[PDB]
């Protein structure tokens, strides 16, 4: 039961947002839910969003991860409209589609590095600020994708992004865990979102995961959800560092 | 909430079992909880036990693991006096502390065989006699040690054993994924139970832990239960083949 | 360059087995070579072998590796007959076709086990023989497969029983490291060998090695023996505990 | 044996840096090799260094890594003077002493996306170009550190960019297996270098991997020059995206 309990969400970009199934369930559990977007035009249709949510009042911030201020002062912002948080939820990524296009050995050097900034680094800096708002400690979650762990066909640059997030996250979790605060990831099956459109042969993977995957289907947002909830409730006290793969078990096959 | 939820639980030996802390939790969340046993002799102090329980009834059955039958049997035996399951935790696993002392490499046949048998195989035919009790899906859950991940100084066969367990569940997962139901493990913590008495310098690795976990502490039976309900539950659906290392993220360090 | 080196190859059934390919290379520098079989009527087809290699003497024990003595005595005899040696080469085991074929969860408990015996334990009796042997040190290499960290469709028990095989290793390593006797395995791809000879869906996995393999292509008893080589070599001093696959890096992909 | 072979080794800074006891190894084997540096006021020092070398005429070209044309250019000149090469060694990589001594959480965006650049994109860009110079196919090798797998304390920000690197070799091997090159990298374990100087916490580790590590030894620059050997060589033909550790065996304990 998450009650008394107030988690901030970042990265929701439509009702296909992974982060949006993430709301739903933890919407569900009556914990208080902030919200974070990147671009101004996002908000009206986001707050057209939440209405779909038992959420007393819409607390929506703006943040844009690759400015330190934008963090730092959002942050900061929340800690005094809502005061102190039990977690953070991060559902944040980016790369270039023609870095995903090209041979990998092709990639530039700013899309990698750029990704490796929006899709990585932005979480140290989000974990050092929220930190400051959970003084008894809390949980903080990040979404990564099996890429991160093996060459994916395609993925390339957004994979070693990944790989690096994964780091992240370990090093962050000991980082914290004596400010009693929590660090892990959920590394997601293949789900139709908005950024999910453009990729090339996604469709091909969600049916090798339907004829290979032990489940022999495909997840969804709810059930990322579900586990983050686990993740960020006192459920999963104990579990740092720790990297959850809710994809039906294709992670376990060859 | 695990009202009409319905769990076997194997190995509690007493009130330090991990078994006894997943138990508690569970009971703790409504599940109507089936147990077994090894030795009639534990079956009384185990009734005793019970008594800290709100189970209407104590369904407590006798299987020693070694016998192809007593598990064939013992689970039809509940089929008939409970029906049918949700998931099973199988917290079960033995080794000679002989070939914990000697030399790894002078480990016996008979140890090492022993310790597959009744620390991985079992797992293996449970889950296909449990298998009969869930015909729309279930979950089955097993506890296992960082030391089948790693070298860990003295685990020696158990290690092998714990090794052989996680890659039993994988298989597992996979045969019985179509089936519905997932399989997954628990890597616990080191955690002071009636089989961690005897082991040398045990006390050393905890305080190592708590030196060096990221946590900065150890963890217990409760935790575990936690999480194992999290696995037994709908909330880790899309969750197979899985190995949470509840641990203060011990395994994410080095 | 591996004259005056005295290698033990167990596991040669014929031209195809991946011990031969490795014989050769070891032949082919110079190391003085000795050989192990199950079974009489494989001996006579051995010594045709190895007629194809520049091997002065050819030094032929029967050693079935169920047996505890067969290995205890037929080491002391290699031991006696050319005294001390530089390493073993590890390519035994073995499992019931049923239990491959069948669903793993109806596995047998003796097919289970019997596995485990001989594709796991062999390899820790033959190391605390071996040591006997190598008293200035060496090198032991087992050969393992990557249903031993995944699991494989239809690899089933075998798969558990790698599993068992890769830990077996890493606790082997960890105990005879002060001796100076490393312990590494090589994770090969799958190769034409008599046992390969069977096995369902076998043709099917070659192709998607060529079709997914980063290589693009399959690997050879040859290749192995090469790592072999490197492995029973100076040349992987320092490496110990590890790993290798052979397997055109199809381990790395997903 | 490696004449007719020719190889690249990018990253010696003295007679104490990886890639030097590399070049020793491979210089050993009749192999023609090419050298780059970052600034100019080492390339004296080093022209020094290469006099205990069999190297007819010296090949040293400046390339820092930040430029993609110093890369590109670079290696074009090689391909001019020099024609095709058979591999490519990388020993770089860089991280603010600063970000290492801070808590993790506080690392710098900058320090953060330096690291990334020098000690994993490079790599990528280096492929790139060497490709150019590889038409029958090739080896490339890169160091990393186990920091990359887990989170050693103090290695902060160069553990994420050594993971960050270690997923960019498996996607290079991916992309490149099609055009025969292999990219593979070394776990390294911690060895006395210009870099290894100044690090806190140094010193300990030395002596835990002597008391703990399966070999009770540490490991040198050779030792991981004779396994780059081995990588850059036909001897590894079959193995791409791997990662080995040589580091007594550290890797394989807990
Ligand atoms: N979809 C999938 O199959 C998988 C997804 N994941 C991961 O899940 C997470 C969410 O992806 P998903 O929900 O699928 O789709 P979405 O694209 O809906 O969500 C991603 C969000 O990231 C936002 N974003 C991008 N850059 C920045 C930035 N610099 N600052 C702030 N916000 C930013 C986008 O905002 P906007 O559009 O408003 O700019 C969007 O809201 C990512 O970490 C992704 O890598 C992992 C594995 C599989
Ligand atoms: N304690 C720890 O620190 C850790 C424990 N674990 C694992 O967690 C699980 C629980 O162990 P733990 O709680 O430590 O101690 P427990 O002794 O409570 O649990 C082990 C149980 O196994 C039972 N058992 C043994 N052999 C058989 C058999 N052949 N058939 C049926 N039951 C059998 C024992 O019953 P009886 O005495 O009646 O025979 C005992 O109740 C095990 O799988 C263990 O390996 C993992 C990591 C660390
Ligand atoms: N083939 C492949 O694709 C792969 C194979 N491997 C591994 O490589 C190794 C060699 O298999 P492979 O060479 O392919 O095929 P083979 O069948 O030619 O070799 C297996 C060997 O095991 C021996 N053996 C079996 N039981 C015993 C015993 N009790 N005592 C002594 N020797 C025994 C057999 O001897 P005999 O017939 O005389 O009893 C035979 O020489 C195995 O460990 C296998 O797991 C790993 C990955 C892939
Ligand atoms: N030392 C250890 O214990 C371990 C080291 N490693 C790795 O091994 C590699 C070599 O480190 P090591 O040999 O230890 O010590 P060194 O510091 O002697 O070598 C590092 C070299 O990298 C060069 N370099 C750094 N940045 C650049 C750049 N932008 N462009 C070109 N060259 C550059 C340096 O050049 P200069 O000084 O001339 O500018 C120097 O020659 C690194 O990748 C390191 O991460 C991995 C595991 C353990
Ligand atoms: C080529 C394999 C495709 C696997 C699909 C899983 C997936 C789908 C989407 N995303 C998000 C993503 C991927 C690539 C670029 C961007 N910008 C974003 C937000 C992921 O990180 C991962
Ligand atoms: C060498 C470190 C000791 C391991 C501490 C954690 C631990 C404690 C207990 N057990 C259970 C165990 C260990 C040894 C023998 C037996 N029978 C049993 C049930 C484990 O598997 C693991
Ligand atoms: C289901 C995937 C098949 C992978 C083939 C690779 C392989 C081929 C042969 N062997 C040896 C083997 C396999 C099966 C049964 C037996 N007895 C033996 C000795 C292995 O362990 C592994
Ligand atoms: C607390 C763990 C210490 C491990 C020392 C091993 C090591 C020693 C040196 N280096 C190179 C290094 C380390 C730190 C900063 C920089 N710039 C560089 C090039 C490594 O990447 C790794």
């Amino acid at each position: 039961n998450l009650e008394n309990k107030t988690y901030v969400i970042m990265g929701i970009a439509n009702k296909r947002s992974i982060a949006f199934g993430v709301a739903k369930v933890l919407d569900q559990l009556g914990a208080k839910l902030v919200f974070t977007y990147r671009k101004e035009r996002s908000r009206k249709e986001l707050e057209k969003l939440l209405e779909q949510l038992n959420q007393p009042e819409a607390h929506l911030y703006q943040i844009d991860v690759q400015s330190d201020e934008e963090v730092i002062n959002g942050f900061e912002q929340i800690g005094k409209d809502v005061g102190n948080i039990d977690g953070v939820y991060h559902s944040i990524a980016f790369a270039n589609m023609e870095d995903l296009r090209g041979r990998f050995s092709e990639t530039s050097r700013e899309g990698f590095l750029l990704a490796q900034d929006i899709s990585s680094y932005s979480l140290t800096i989000v974990a050092h600020e929220a930190k400051k708002l959970m003084p008894e400690g809390g949980s903080i979650v990040a979404t990564t994708y099996l890429g991160g762990e093996f060459a994916v066909q395609n993925y390339n640059v957004m994979g070693v992004a990944k790989a690096s997030l994964e780091a992240n996250v370990k090093y962050l979790a000991l980082d914290l865990g004596p400010d009693n605060i929590r660090v892990n990831a959920i590394s997601a099956g293949p789900i139709r979102t908005l950024s999910a459109k453009g990729v090339g042969g996604f469709n091909t993977i969600l049916k090798e995961i339907e004829e290979r995957a032990p489940l022999k289907r495909n997840v969804d947002q709810v059930e990322v959800g579900k586990t983050a909830a686990y993740l960020l409730s006192d459920l999963s006290s104990g579990v740092t560092g720790e990297n959850i793969h809710v994809d039906s078990g294709f992670h376990a096959i060859k």
